[PDB]
């Protein structure tokens, strides 16, 4: 036990391991989205931009939560980053349904990590969770549910004049 | 009576009460339709932002009313602001048609005002609804006239294309 | 039900468009007692824009509710706005005693607001509370005191003089 | 009672009083350990300046529960401030490691005004413990632990060498 | 006896042990008094300024005190840290009342530090106290009576107007 | 087959699938190493900030190679990044010899890749590993054999005032 350990329970600490790897999982995700737009077959560079940016930002958030573990007293341990589901991500419509349906898990598992931080009385970690996690979440859930929105309205995935207009006028 | 009164008919007191409620009222409509388009299976972010603008001109407006009532010696007597017509708007172009339809209604009883100002030989409060009053309605008219038809003509609203097209680059 | 909904309870959708239509109502009620400060038989200008900018303030809150509730996936359902209680407000003093009773009312409703986000098992609303509205409303609260309490002490509001030189030394 | 008490139990305001009197320890504390350094016979003028800030911002942090008490409605009873356990720190290593071992207490002391800010369902507590304390108390005990640990690994106390190199390359 | 020690007589060190108790006194009566002020129903936001102002002079007086120690060879020895004798001071003029008295405490004790540095033959404690510390606290005691003779003829403490007023024009 | 696939055999696009996994790889390492230098018991910040700014590099590495993938007409296939085999890395020393052998492991495989550009006759891929992959690789190699060396010269790691001397004189 750390020297800095204090209200740490042994199951916020494994579960806030988990979140570390599910960050980066989210990271990968979005990383591969991001290169699929980037081929020469699909050629949407806002679309590539804007996920390789969401790739960024939850890498950023895997970091965020190493950075709690330590300062918690807890002990880091990593898992191998599971390869994305797709390799193909068929259509901006598509990659942006799928984005949301994995930021939705990624909160889920949140809210969970939450309700163990209530139940195991750890205030500090529950004022993490939703002070750096919780908001972003869901304002990036909310940002996604918009472009799916918006791309089905605008005819996606059939109209590839509709991915084409969107990647230069909302993600330009 | 108050010792600034003079030439100010109790009709035209009750009038600027009752137009000091229907400048809320506008006000409230253009901000139920503003986060109508916020909504994430809408999310029109300028339409929204467009009537979010309109409603504070609306109540920036009833300010001024309030303003002048008080100028003149009339009392400020408010009412309940009604709550709007609808809850959900449908799509752009039925919310500028509801806008222009709500800014004619505003400009009808702005006219009917003018015209007790006249019966009333009212010219403070005359050239008040003349100069402040009268010249931008129709000019918020015209501009709402001028959307509605962009709309139509673009394929609004079975065309999803057409509101978001419109939203980027009228609205944007 | 959204594609954005999640963790979302029914009741506390309920809740945040009760407490929206609050909002808008204390809005009313300041902007009512600005204008009431505006008349030349009261004639307190600095009692007036105070009033005036928590109307403001008041009626910004009514917003934020308005895209948190759009952001969670819960659906704005908005209601008439009621006129005051009073037209004619009596003096800075009684004027201030009931801006306290109405902000110490609004945050009875946001104390039970975020006891039904605690009693739902969600974190992020409880959080938005928290953050945007529970330690604004006590700063509020205590200013509202502050200046009841000097006002009181100062002779208010048989002493018209008291009023005045709060009006300039606190207002201004 | 208060005109701007709302919500806060008088075991809250009571527990609210014993932390404002443990922060003003923790600042005694620090100062002692400060001044300690600024000795002759010990002279680490980076370990004085480091405990002369950390004795500030306590004292800061004193103040700022004293300006809560105050917001809520409260009643501040202040006590002696007593003493620190040792006018003589002895080393470099052994004083970061009382720091750490009294920011530790203190922490403790914060988990159980949370906790009764739950009990009580006070959440506008239950967040000024959270946003204000919990997480700088965090950082700052895993700051004394960083330190604790370098002075260790260098050799202090035995080493006067590690403490002197410590004083400048980290505190300075 | 420290390397450095020479001219220093024990009863000089303890007498400075003394006079840091009574500066950290000082600062502990004045940030009572300034977070009274502070209080919603006392509401004096420029008294509590000026003695959070005062409160932190006393606390950097004692610091300067210890430097003097340690520079001296002396060793420090602190003290509990009393509490003040009133939780409730009543009112601006009696604060200001005993502010003054309590500066005239110091004072005197201070005079009795001069008069030991005197009898010990010790010219560099002689002029340390009457170039840092003797000056300062006959200023702030003319300031002190300055201010109660204002409050005074103004009419308070019976008048919360005078208290009002004095705290606008002369302490802001 | 792409459109702009030319003189790219499907070994080579093969084995940029491989290379990329291995930088993924490598900036896995470097960050779970980055985080170890940052626990309270570790506490080597600038050890951990070298090795997180070598695994922002290498997923910067892995990123130019997904471009170069896409450039050529090739289909990136993405794997599981592997954690890495320590979950403790035992010292700064111990970390900079394993980072060594990381990057020689990569260094060999980036080799093969080139010998592989050869076999195939293809001059840009050639270019592409040396000018952006086999010099940065070699200059990084001789940074890390240079620390190595420091380190133990220095008295690495039985001496934990070596590592802490480096990680402030080499790496701040
Ligand atoms: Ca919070
Ligand atoms: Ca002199
Ligand atoms: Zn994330
Ligand atoms: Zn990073
Ligand atoms: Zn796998
Ligand atoms: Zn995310
Ligand atoms: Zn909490
Ligand atoms: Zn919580
Ligand atoms: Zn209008
Ligand atoms: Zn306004
Ligand atoms: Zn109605
Ligand atoms: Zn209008
Ligand atoms: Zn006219
Ligand atoms: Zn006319
Ligand atoms: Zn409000
Ligand atoms: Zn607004
Ligand atoms: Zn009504
Ligand atoms: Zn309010
Ligand atoms: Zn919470
Ligand atoms: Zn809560
Ligand atoms: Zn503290
Ligand atoms: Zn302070
Ligand atoms: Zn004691
Ligand atoms: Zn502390
Ligand atoms: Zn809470
Ligand atoms: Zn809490
Ligand atoms: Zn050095
Ligand atoms: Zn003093
Ligand atoms: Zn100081
Ligand atoms: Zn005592
Ligand atoms: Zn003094
Ligand atoms: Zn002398
Ligand atoms: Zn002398
Ligand atoms: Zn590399
Ligand atoms: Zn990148
Ligand atoms: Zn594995
Ligand atoms: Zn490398
Ligand atoms: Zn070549
Ligand atoms: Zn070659």
């Amino acid at each position: 036990t750390s020297q800095v350990r204090q209200n740490y329970h042994q199951d916020s600490e494994a579960a806030i391991n988990r979140q570390i790897n599910l960050e980066l999982y989210a990271s990968y995700v979005y990383l591969s989205m991001s290169y699929y737009f980037d081929r020469d077959d699909v050629a949407l560079k806002n679309f590539a931009k804007y996920f390789l940016h969401q790739s960024h930002e939850e890498r950023e958030h895997a970091e965020k939560l190493m950075k709690l573990q330590n300062q918690r007293g807890g002990r880091i341990f990593l898992q191998d980053i599971q390869k994305p589901d797709c390799d193909d991500w068929e259509s901006g419509l598509n990659a942006m349904e799928c984005a949301l349906h994995l930021d939705k898990n990624v909160n889920q598992s949140l809210l969970e990590l939450h309700k163990l931080a209530t139940d195991k009385n750890d205030p500090h970690l529950c004022d993490f969770i939703e002070t750096h996690y919780l908001n972003e979440q869901v304002k990036a859930i909310k940002e996604l549910g918009d472009h799916v929105t918006n791309l089905r309205k605008m005819g996606a995935p059939e109209s590839g004049l509709a991915e084409y207009l969107f990647d230069k006028h909302t993600l330009g």
